[PDB]
């Protein structure tokens, strides 16, 4: 169909990639987690005649799946990754990575996290956005800092020269009548934290959640709806 694939027409064990822009694609794989299975996304980006990939495909297997994926699909070499929190949706397969030779990346707060939970850990830590409303580039994008949200530690990345927002966790599809998995979020906070977003890129044009369809900027209003809604009740 073209259309972006769901959780129901991946096995678990293998990758789709989508054509988000040009130079811009997301990842989603599928994996079991307390005996249900759900979808989940990563970006990857164009940096001249290699790849920058945001978030592992959730686990070990699927990230060797993505790797080979790629090298399918678009045939240029992930050199670096950067994961936006320090669940195993975004570090399971940091290891994989890291033994086929590609750096990853992390804030030092996702470091300490995904050590202290047991996950795979980032080599390299990323400085400057240890404050609400940080920036750092990092190759082709931009990754922003918005305040404790779905976790204290998520990211969010920007790729300028396509106006995509990867919003990872802390945004919601626009099919969604609950606020995910909450466990480690802080639901007072997350509202303001999605404000930031909104006002630090008012151009964005495709937004990707962590989780499901991406859209346009509706997203980010109707995350601070639907987690408003699990906190009031
Ligand atoms: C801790 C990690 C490894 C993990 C494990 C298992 C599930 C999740 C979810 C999640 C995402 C979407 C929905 C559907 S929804 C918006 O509620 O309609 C649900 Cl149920 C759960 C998330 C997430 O929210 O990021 N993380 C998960
Ligand atoms: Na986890
Ligand atoms: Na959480
Ligand atoms: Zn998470
Ligand atoms: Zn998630």
């Amino acid at each position: 169909s073209g259309e972006y694939p769901t959780v129901n027409e991946i096995p678990v064990g293998e990758v789709r990639l989508y054509q988000i822009a040009d130079g811009v694609w997301s990842h989603i794989a599928t994996q079991s987690f307390d005996g249900a299975v759900y979808p989940s996304n990563g970006l990857i980006v164009r940096d001249g005649d290699e790849l920058l990939l945001i978030d592992t495909a959730w686990g070990a297997k699927n990230t060797a799946a993505l790797l080979a994926e790629i090298e399918k699909q678009i045939g240029l070499p992930v050199t670096r990754a950067v994961s936006t929190h320090f669940h195993d949706d975004r570090v399971g397969g940091v290891d994989v990575l890291r033994a086929a030779g590609v750096a990853t990346y992390a804030s030092p707060s996702t470091r300490r996290l995904a050590e202290a939970e047991g996950n795979e850990i980032p080599t390299h830590s990323l400085e400057g956005l240890s404050s609400s409303g940080d920036a750092v580039r990092f190759g082709p994008v931009e990754l922003f800092y918005p305040g404790a949200a779905h976790s204290t530690d998520n990211l969010v990345v920007y790729v300028p020269s396509a106006n995509v927002l990867y919003g990872g966790c802390a945004v919601h599809e626009l099919s969604s009548t609950s606020a995910g998995n909450v466990a480690d979020a802080d639901l007072a906070e997350w509202p303001t934290s999605v404000e930031r977003i909104q006002k630090h890129y008012p151009e964005a044009e495709v937004v990707i959640p962590g989780h499901g369809l991406p859209g346009g900027l509706d997203l980010l209003q109707h995350t601070a709806n639907v987690v408003k809604a699990h906190k009031n009740r």
